[PDB]
């Protein structure tokens, strides 16, 4: 019965594996969504299956968090990895040593699993993983397979961009990222893009 | 922020792939027969080609028991675009990604031209077979490499005869155990035996 | 890439745990017998990063080696402390665990090979492996994946004092549905 | 764990039929001022017979040979000694370890790959993509192969007059390209979305 399957669970009851998002991307995502018109062709989203019954949401909290956002109760799901036989503990660890998790906070600090929050609705604001997302929908860097570049990025900036500016002048913040993504300082970013 | 999710006849799904193994196909069938909406159903990952071709990317011993067994549709995932691509780039850019794997039965390579069109038209090869019952019994791992299993497949055939794969799989079977254990095959993806 | 060469004790690790027991058996192979070259990052300073192989490494450290060639693969010495290790962790080219599996801080990675902690189930799931229990694979860390499965499921003390005893049982375990999810598992399905 | 060793470049068996002969000009003029302790150590398979197959860098070993270098430091990083020779080009097509096509793109039997760094075919579009990638038009990646897939996108769009007669022109015309929908599918895009 070789591999994986349709299913359909209540966004209020994934749970995230990641503290932050850019709202501003979410909001770009609600807008989309609000302004478009059976289950064919609705957005499907990884998951693992966790302890007790629970779905760990694994990629896509920017579009889960807007579709929350606008009301949407269920999103379609596939599982892609089962490790409801484990304890919290050793599930954990486990996803954590996979790298399908990311306790980072809204300033970027390492935190513990604990602090990952339970319900989607609780994801923090981090407004240089949308600086970050711009930065690329601009074309300062390349998708590439490395799990979470874009946090790579937003770290990056966000130790080199005033938060002042980009709460003043997001175009001004992307304006200067896109100079610095550039630069030979950005060299040793995933998806790094710039002259030689 | 993209996958959406859709549907194709199966006949209408264009192969990536060659060869496939008839006996991991039947067992495949066996359990479908056996089991039990959208909800449930399988779901495959696909690659939009020239035209409005959708092309199967992995899942072949699936869609194929699938199809012998009547049904008619299966739930699918676009994952990546290139209908902008003419044919002859398509088919080169499919390779340069590893997303085909044009090897027939006899383990050898073929031109994109050769790639079945439909499901039905799969050849069998049987050392795919083998290699997949070699994994289950745990001869070897599972691994993210591509075509792990068809690189078990050519050790086998190089080294185990084809008739003994009818006459007696289970025979071929412990040979390929006593092959998948030993330093000959080291080199291989998944191996697993002692150092 | 390019060859060079440092002392050893100039080596900064970027792990905090190695199996001691691997380390042992590493030395008695060497011991018992085309110079090794490691790979490194140039990091802060001119200064390296040891990216894998701290159990031969440290082998032979404690053998009396003073140098060993190295091939670096990364330079990222345009940045602070900081920014480094957050690059580090992201690349995921450290493992900031203890010699009981626990999460420790960039900052608690020791500075010198000798500075190593020991992890007697990571010398377990070493020994696992080569005894035919799962297979070498691609992912990071792998057998630290698995010294962390071993030990939830068996007695550190049992483990201390009988060694055998303990991995007929990790066998027993690496075969059994429980570690299904582990990289390299080689069970019967 | 691996070990170091030389050998001599003659011995040393490629695994690809073409290099661009610009990019390989290239790392001549830049290696000529430089000026063993820090030398090249280039990563090698042990193959069938005691056979020593180049495994990157094609473009510079070239430019070493051509420099009248004579030894290189090579790291054996994967050991196929004991299979056939027949399994052992199959095996290296599986893992991707080989790149059999020629300086027109054309896909070639492992047979038509050259035993000797010395008869690497001049791909230029190959050495349009190296300078592609050198000018910021699309980034470095982990897939294998990846300068060839631009080679063989530019190859497509570009006439070959423009590159042997005007190599900027060449360069030029290929940025917009990068940029463009267009070139979406390759590795390292870096257009706008």
């Amino acid at each position: 019965i070789y591999e994986p399957r349709l299913s359909r669970i209540a966004i209020d009851k994934l749970r995230p594996t990641q503290i932050a998002v850019g709202f501003r991307e979410v909001e770009l995502k609600r807008k989309e969504w609000r302004e478009t018109r059976d289950f064919l062709g609705n957005h499907i989203v990884p998951v693992v299956a966790g302890p007790k019954d629970r779905a760990y949401l694994i990629d896509h909290h920017h579009l889960v968090l807007a579709l929350s956002k606008e009301g949407v109760e269920h999103v379609l799901t596939s599982e892609v990895a089962k490790f409801s036989h484990l304890g919290k503990d050793e599930f954990w660890s486990v996803m954590d040593h996979r790298n399908l998790i990311y306790p980072f906070d809204a300033q970027g600090l390492r935190r513990q699993s604990g602090d990952i929050p339970k319900n989607i609705h609780d994801l923090e604001d981090d407004p240089f993983r949308s600086l970050a997302g711009a930065l690329r929908m601009a074309g300062g860097y390349a998708k590439v397979i490395i799990p979470f570049s874009e946090f790579g990025w937003a770290d990056f900036l966000r130790r080199r961009i005033d938060r002042d500016l980009l709460s003043d002048s997001f175009d001004d913040a992307l304006a200067e990222a896109m100079k610095l993504a550039k630069s030979r300082e950005a060299r040793h970013l995933p998806g790094w893009c710039g002259v030689e």
